[PDB]
């Protein structure tokens, strides 16, 4: 059975899955995705040093490759991340001056979300803003700009494509006691009192063994910010143990607010971790024990 | 051990591997790349439809990212290919008048080599040019242009980075009788009489079960057309049965202007035709019983 269309019968909308195009050329990707899944995110290119390694020299061979197979396939397109650090040019870090940090900010959203307007389901315009203790992490964009990128970022995206739900995300937001977890819970309320449009909190979820049973506690805390939606991004767990991820399947469930989940990739050799095995599929691409434990707990 | 560094210790250049970023970063690629191949070549970062989506605008962040690895972990590097007729964008097909065609051909050829002058050992110039019977495909290229876009082609390149060995690449070529092989082999000897700087062929090597015993004269009939090198490209052998790839290692070692093998791909979930299994590491990046059959052909 497919997870996408079970979880669309409890009310939700969408499982899904990171991919490109080399990974549809290969395998069976393709035709598990085709079958099993209902959204397809950009494993890479979409970041800022795939699209626009050069001040304004964009590539988006990549990224027009995968929104089109989308749009054939009828899958939903979730798209990331517009401003993080991680995958950031070095030609960006480098700017001080505080006009054109924000200009360049501003652009790289505004080309990215305008080529792609009302394709795009969701996305992630903020990315990893948060330190492990709860303050705002000293990126480029907070040490020139300050604060303000981040409503600068949400307004920009809201005027390119306001069909796009705007997410935030961050990683480590699985423990409820987390300090993280509570002080993008806190920020993301005030910046929504304060009219900034962040539409949804997305939790990167890079789970060891036995942390799902926290999930259940965690996710109904992301989603008392009030946002209009939370979901799980990127999702993977270290052993893949049937409850591991049936705990995170029901957290999901739990959540009104919570729209779906997306598992970062599709067979085990193909991971970030191979080694760990943490994905739903094997390296022959049969589905684990994990995969039809999610369909039993969605069939009852 | 590293069949690479043992097929060099037998005379020859190196084995190598396809790859790109994404393998680079998952499963464990970079470390088997790293241990036992000797040189990697693009999956697909090169091609044109992933190198010039529009006219004079090219993507090279993909690209850049395999050189510098390569040239961080002390490989070769090969690339292509230049001109193709699979992997072209809709732009360049659309083109109907000679002399534009020809100059965003020679535009293509040498902002690529120029990129990258003096990094790359080959450069696989002109793609799958013939049909099966052994007359020219009829591509955008010869419909426009004429026959002469092949030399054409190669005369840019030589211009271009004058240290890089140009190869004409072709598949289907494995049988000794087969028309394709003997015109392909009519034809460069005519071009290289001509004075067209064809340095090498290559033989994109998509065996089926059994095929490997006739690459033992199929590889010295490429041979005599006189080029300085020959290759073999791109290899994968549904089922990999250690006695094809050792077959075909051995017309390698019996052809003394055979530089090196390249296959395509490190473990058989990442190949374009993963149900038939045909590399050397399986789903769990373990080597099969065709690696080992290598490595003792080799010290034997």
């Amino acid at each position: 059975q497919s997870i996408d269309q079970l979880i669309k019968a409890r009310g939700k909308v969408y499982f899904g899955v990171a991919t490109d195009q080399n990974r549809l050329t290969t395998g069976k990707n393709a035709a598990i995705i085709k079958a099993d899944f209902g959204m397809v995110w950009p494993e890479n290119s979409m970041q800022w040093d795939a699209t626009e390694p050069s001040q304004g020299n964009f590539n988006f061979a990549g990224a027009d490759y995968l929104v089109n197979w989308a749009q054939q396939n009828g899958k939903l397109i979730g798209a990331g991340c517009l401003v993080w650090h991680s995958h950031l040019p070095s030609w960006v870090s480098s700017i001080t001056d505080k006009n054109t940090l924000i200009n360049v900010m501003k652009n790289h959203i505004t080309t990215l979300m305008t080529r792609y307007k009302g394709k795009i389901r969701t996305w992630d315009v903020v990315g990893e803003a948060f330190n492990e203790d709860g303050s705002l992490r000293q990126n480029v964009f907070l040490n020139v700009i300050g604060e303000d990128y981040i409503p600068i970022a949400f307004q920009t995206a809201r005027a390119a494509d306001p069909n796009a739900k705007l997410y935030i995300m961050d990683y480590n937001l699985d423990s409820a006691s987390y300090p993280k977890t509570q002080a993008i819970v806190n920020r993301v309320k005030q910046w929504r009192a304060a009219g900034v449009p962040i539409d949804g909190i997305g939790s990167q979820m890079h789970l060891s063994a036995g942390q799902g049973a926290g999930v259940l506690q965690a996710l109904p805390l992301l989603a008392s910010a009030g946002t209009p939606e939370v979901s799980i991004l990127m999702l993977d767990v270290a052993g893949a143990s049937p409850t591991d991820y049936v705990n995170v399947v029901n957290a999901c469930l739990n959540v009104q607010s919570c729209v779906g989940i997306t598992v970062f990739g599709v067979a085990d050799p193909d991971s970030w971790r191979a080694s760990s095995t943490p994905l739903l599929f094997d390296g022959n691409f049969n589905p684990k024990p994990a995969y039809n434990a999610i369909v039993q707990n969605l069939q009852q």
